[PDB]
């Protein structure tokens, strides 16, 4: 078989080879294994080897091959030192520097993690959630020098299905709650996913519409923010659909502002931002012209758009270890920035 495929074998988290985070000096090497266990698993599970003296000659081949990188700069293949995988899957710009007072600040090495989810709901008049699911994706801007091996980890959250950027090693997710990989430079979609269980619904809408004769139609809708009081959801928009026979509409709201764009047959309520665990109300009286043969219909659900600074799925980033074998830097030298941006898609409540 080919060398690449062989290593890829040890790769599977279930394979024989033990691979765990080891700690040397102050540093902490991510997903590393002993050079011995490699020669072991090499012959024990890899056939075509006469003696263990041949299983080691091969291992030395993988080191020169690159499929296996030396934790700390060393040319000869030792067996009593740790190792980390290379690029098992299928350009040098000038670096930055810390600004000093006439001085050479250490090279720049930071990364950005963006968790972008979109919540979609279809709640019933009384709260009975009907539709519900979150479509998310984790994007990453990499500004790391060389080819540092990284280990991304989060909580575990019943994730449904998902894809992963090629550079992602074969990482079990039900037991690891962490995947490994060699980050391509620049920005890329580390992974994608979609969940439906245990989703956090930012807002809850309590719609109340009453009929008073024909000309009168009362409306009182209240929204309840649902999340830590410390977090503020901004760019909020509520869309309440008015009948077609609308003659005149009067609105009242203590917070934000709300207009009645008839050109769209709906009242638009815009709220600068709103804290957690809080309620807000908007009420309005709708005038109706006697309905002389109106189209066939039922009240379009009340849509809602927003943006909350957290992961509507419950996903939270626990850590992103970075380690460069060739160069000297370890996590301690890397600046890590995260940011959750949960937006809203089809978020409607049955009128």
């Amino acid at each position: 078989m080919d060398m690449a495929s062989v290593t890829k074998a040890m790769a599977a988290p279930e394979s024989g080879l033990e691979v765990r985070d080891r700690m040397w000096l102050k540093i902490t090497i991510p997903n590393a294994f002993l050079g011995s266990d490699v020669v072991d698993w090499l012959y024990h599970h890899v056939e075509g080897f006469p003696e263990r003296r041949e299983a080691r000659k091969y291992a030395s081949g993988l080191l020169k091959a690159g499929l296996i990188r030396h934790t700390v700069n060393k040319i000869t293949f030792s067996e009593q030192c740790y190792y980390v995988f290379g690029d098992l899957s299928g350009p040098q710009p000038p670096p930055y520097h810390e600004l000093e007072f006439g001085g050479s600040g250490g090279s720049r090495n930071e990364l950005f993690l963006d968790v972008l989810e979109s919540v979609n709901l279809l709640m019933s008049p009384q709260g009975q959630v009907l539709s519900a699911h979150v479509s998310g994706r984790v994007v990453m801007k990499s500004y790391l020098s060389g080819m540092p091996e990284c280990k991304f980890g989060m909580n575990d959250i019943a994730i449904d299905d998902c894809t992963f950027h090629q550079c992602v090693r074969l990482s079990k997710f039900d037991s690891e709650r962490s995947i490994s990989f060699i980050p391509p430079d620049g920005e890329f979609e580390l992974m994608r996913y979609r969940t439906t269980k245990d989703i956090i619904l930012p807002f809850r809408v309590i719609p109340l519409v009453r009929e008073v004769g024909r000309t009168k139609l009362e409306v009182k809708v209240v929204i309840k923010s649902n999340f830590k009081p410390s977090l503020l959801a901004q760019k909020i928009e509520v869309r309440i659909p008015t009948p077609l026979n609308t003659s005149g509409v009067q609105v009242i709201c203590m917070k934000g502002k709300a207009k009645y764009k008839a050109s769209e047959n709906a009242i638009v309520w815009k709220i600068k931002r709103m804290a957690g665990m809080k309620e807000s109300q908007i009420s309005a009286e709708i005038e109706l012209l006697p309905t002389n043969d109106k189209k066939k219909w039922a009240r379009p659900p009340i849509s809602m758009n927003f943006e909350v600074p957290f992961a509507p799925s419950g996903l939270k980033v626990r850590y992103l270890k970075v380690f460069e074998p060739k160069l000297n830097y370890s996590d301690h030298d890397v600046i890590k920035w995260v940011r959750y941006i949960g937006r809203s898609g089809i978020y409607e409540t049955r009128c």
